[PDB]
């Protein structure tokens, strides 16, 4: 079975891989390097051969190349692939999913060569059961990507030539999602490669884009490097930059994700034509509203959206009625709109069509939008750690966990934790030694 936990995820949150460790020891190591101008980590091995070569004015050239790092290692490096491999991605990509009109997703990667996403995407869909992925790897060039074809083949992935710079081939046509990992790859320019993407894609449609903010530490080392290639070197901006950037191309920035040291994981969707909204209570008790949407969704010509919005009750299963009904006929022109804080002490936000938050969440026009505790965010689906769980008990004994294999034998809690020592009778001893004996062989063995 497929184990998956259910948990409010906010579509804005910075600070994200805080908790690891390995990636603060990595930003530590790296920091210290720049400073004045070490491990097995990729980055670290590249910016110690950059200063060993010299302590002060370093070749541009030589910096550039040198072995070891020829190869496209810098997405392995843990640094710049931290929230690809973060649960960031997995919300990102379940957020683009759920806000498609079919059941069908038409998703193109640019740059995929050094992007390298294909290997991750494609996975990372694999719990949605009527899901069906039309993905496909367009790059620059042909010769590049050349190596993993074998890696492509094994996913249901499709070659392609786009240059961003250039206009989106009619191949390609309209795509549910543009996926980039511009960290990584060389974008010659935000605003044209931004324009030609945006023309790519289709009315509603979804841009996730990962870059390397700068004005943060990291930003500012790869700043230093990689001046070489002027291309990368262009990549890197500010958040207020990219924003900016954004509105130039009329794209609406859905969610953010920034991390602890200044990676960012970008969701942005191009705008639908705007329409006036139906508004339908959904907190009666006495569930009188399901004649009121029965005729709204009925008429098949009326295409406005529809707007379940809950206010009262914080209990309201309105997210489940909204994604039975998407799947019915006229189902499409469904969202929801939900206040569910957990604590009496934090307010509710006004949802009055003059107020700011309305117009904020019918701008994003995402199908949900819950709130919690000061947040905007819908629930989302996560795998949970395939771990076993354990806690320290006085009370356990020796189980083989899978049966005839003695590579499993594991201690588990026992219930003897809950016994009664007035009775004589049963006497609970404390176990020093234990013993084993043929049967007990026998039985382990299967």
């Amino acid at each position: 079975p497929i184990l998956e936990k259910f948990c409010f995820t906010p579509h804005t949150e910075e600070g994200c891989l805080s908790e690891r460790a390995a990636l603060q020891e990595e930003l530590q190591l790296c920091k210290g390097l720049v400073q004045a101008l070490p491990s097995q980590q990729e980055l670290p091995r590249l910016l110690s051969a950059a200063c060993r070569l010299q302590l002060n004015g370093n070749l541009q050239l030589e910096l550039a190349q040198v072995l070891a790092q020829e190869r496209p290692k810098l997405p392995e490096d843990p640094l710049l692939s931290g929230l690809l491999d973060s649960p960031a991605l997995k919300a990102c990509l379940d957020t683009a999913v759920e806000n498609m009109p079919s059941l069908k997703m038409k998703v193109v990667e640019v740059l995929a060569g050094h992007g390298h996403l294909y290997s991750r995407i494609p996975g990372l869909l694999s719990p949605h059961p009527l899901l069906q992925l039309s993905y496909t790897a367009t790059d620059r060039h042909p010769q590049a990507l050349e190596a993993a074809q074998a890696e492509l083949q094994q996913h249901d992935v499709a070659q392609g030539q786009w240059d961003p710079a250039d206009p989106a081939p009619s191949a390609l046509g309209s795509a549910d999602l543009l996926v980039c990992n511009c960290a990584v790859a060389a974008l010659g320019d935000p605003a044209s490669a931004l324009s030609n993407m945006v023309a790519a894609l289709r009315e509603g449609g979804f841009l996730l884009l990962h870059t390397l903010l700068r004005g943060h530490p990291l930003g500012d080392i790869v700043a230093f490097l990689t001046s070489t290639e002027p291309q990368y070197g262009q990549g890197i901006l500010s958040q207020d930059a990219w924003e900016s950037l954004f509105s130039r191309v009329s794209l609406r920035l859905v969610g953010l994700k920034k991390s602890f040291y200044g990676s960012t994981l970008f969701l942005c969707r191009r705008p639908t034509p705007q329409d006036s909204p139906i508004f339908l209570p959904v907190d009666d008790t006495s569930f009188r509203w399901v004649e009121s949407l029965k005729g709204i969704l009925a008429d098949e010509d009326s295409s406005r959206p529809v707007w379940l919005k809950a206010i009262n009750c914080a209990t309201s299963g309105v997210v489940g009625l909204v994604n039975c009904l998407r799947r019915e006929p006229g189902g499409n022109r469904l969202r929801c709109v939900l206040l569910s804080n957990l604590s009496s002490t934090s307010h509710v936000p006004e949802v009055d069509p003059g107020s700011a938050e309305l117009q904020k969440v019918l701008q994003g026009d995402l199908v949900m939008n819950v709130y919690r505790d000061g947040a905007w965010g819908a629930f989302r689906h996560f795998l949970l750690e395939e771990d076993k769980p354990e806690e320290p008990t006085a009370h356990a004994f020796v189980s083989t966990l899978t049966r005839g294999d003695l590579s499993s034998i594991r201690w588990v809690c026992s219930s003897l934790r809950h016994a009664q020592p007035t009775c004589p009778g049963a006497q609970l001893c404390t176990v020093y030694y234990a013993s084993l004996n043929f049967r007990d062989i026998m039985l382990a063995t299967g």
